[PDB]
């Protein structure tokens, strides 16, 4: 399980510019060498608080050649907040396994200007190539970027109806209809009555995929996954929206501050207005309960998940010993598998103990 080794060159003049204001989103030119092939790229720091680490995270945009392994860009996360370096990949792959569209990812080993930077998670860009590589129809992709991506009519800050129902999203891949399609979905999700919901919500939303995404938030326990940490995809063939996870490191027993969970938990009904409206419909409540039971029987088990944990950790461990930011804390890293295993057992019990609430 060798990791891909990427060698980046950033000209010293461009590196000075990159380091001058770490908060800038203006990229600089760079080069990537992978094996015997060289790529002209543009590179920029990514994220927010993750820019504060010496092990920076990067957004890589391919310039010439235009594509690398089917993509025009990817994200390189240090995952430094996660002592295991595996929670984000573990989560996103889990969403895929329970039937939700999800970014692919892989661990890589990077150098910049001949200096090892260590183990990174390469994350797929959810864009037009994400769709094309899965054989999915053209459409629109929107990234949840602020508190208005809440599936409600209401702006929390304004304490009023949103000025625009498409507020809260970056239009990553879009067309002339993208704004009105998103506004219509948000509107109908909130404006359809309980008596009309079962018949009509499925004209705008892929309900089974939404409920499977919701289950995924509940199983991984991303406490901020209901109104953040996702993208929307509007499939132009079916005219339906579905939800795609993003940024799932605060999962499997640790919170966004990196702390172990004590007695904190997420109720099985999850959060946000759309979740609430759906779970007021008997057929959708039963559908969701059946999704949870199915996942408890197949995917969210120690026997299924822990071999993946163990395989990921074994693949990266020798490289962590060569990582100047990680070389020291292999022992904490080694203890994360047991923490994740204990989490699975505790979370399974909670969910099983509360399934009756969906009856
Ligand atoms: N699939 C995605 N969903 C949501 N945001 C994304 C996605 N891919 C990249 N981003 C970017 O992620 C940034 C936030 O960083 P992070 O904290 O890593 O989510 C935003 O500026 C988005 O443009
Ligand atoms: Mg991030
Ligand atoms: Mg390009
Ligand atoms: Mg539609
Ligand atoms: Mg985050
Ligand atoms: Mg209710
Ligand atoms: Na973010």
């Amino acid at each position: 399980s060798m990791l891909p080794s990427y060698d980046f060159f950033i000209h010293p003049m461009n590196l000075v510019e990159l380091k001058k204001d770490i908060w800038s989103d203006s990229p600089v030119p760079a080069k990537l060498t992978y094996g015997k092939k060289k790529y002209d790229i543009d590179i920029v720091y990514r994220g927010a608080h993750i820019r504060e680490f010496e092990k920076k995270s990067y957004h890589v945009m391919f310039y010439k050649p235009k594509k690398f392994q089917g993509a025009k860009e990817f994200h390189l996360n240090s995952e430094f907040m996660d002592p295991s370096l595996i929670r984000n990949k573990l989560s996103l792959d889990f969403f895929h396994d329970i039937g939700v569209l999800s970014p692919k990812s892989q661990h890589v080993f990077i150098k910049i200007n001949g200096q090892i930077q260590g183990v990174y998670l390469q994350l797929e860009s959810v864009d037009e190539n994400f769709l094309k590589n899965r054989g999915l129809p053209s459409g629109s992709i929107y990234y949840a970027i602020d508190d208005d991506a809440n599936f409600s009519l209401m702006s929390e800050r304004d304490k009023d109806v949103k000025t625009e129902l498409f507020a809260g999203y970056e239009f990553k891949y879009s067309n002339e209809n993208s704004e009105e399609q998103l506004s219509e979905f948000v509107f109908q999700a909130n404006a359809l009555s309980r008596e009309a919901y079962e018949k009509e919500i499925g004209k705008f939303l892929h309900v089974d995929k939404y409920l499977r995404w919701l289950a995924g938030v509940i199983f991984t326990q991303n406490f901020d996954g209901f109104v953040h940490n996702y993208a929307l995809y509007h499939n132009d063939e079916t005219n339906l929206f579905e939800v795609i996870p993003w940024d799932y490191d605060a999962t499997w027993g640790r919170d966004v501050q990196g702390r172990p969970l004590n007695h904190e938990y997420i109720r099985i009904q999850g959060y946000n207005t759309l979740s609430a409206r759906l779970l007021d419909i008997p057929i959708f409540r039963k559908q969701y309960r059946s999704i949870l039971e199915e996942i408890l029987a197949e995917q969210f088990t120690v026997s299924f998940m822990m071999p993946k944990v163990e395989s990921l950790c074994e693949s990266i461990r020798p490289y962590l010993l060569q990582d100047p930011y990680m070389k020291e804390k292999l022992e904490t890293f080694d203890q994360e598998a047991d923490m994740i295993e204990e989490y699975i057992n505790k979370r399974r019990k909670y969910i099983q103990d509360h399934l009756h609430e969906l009856d």
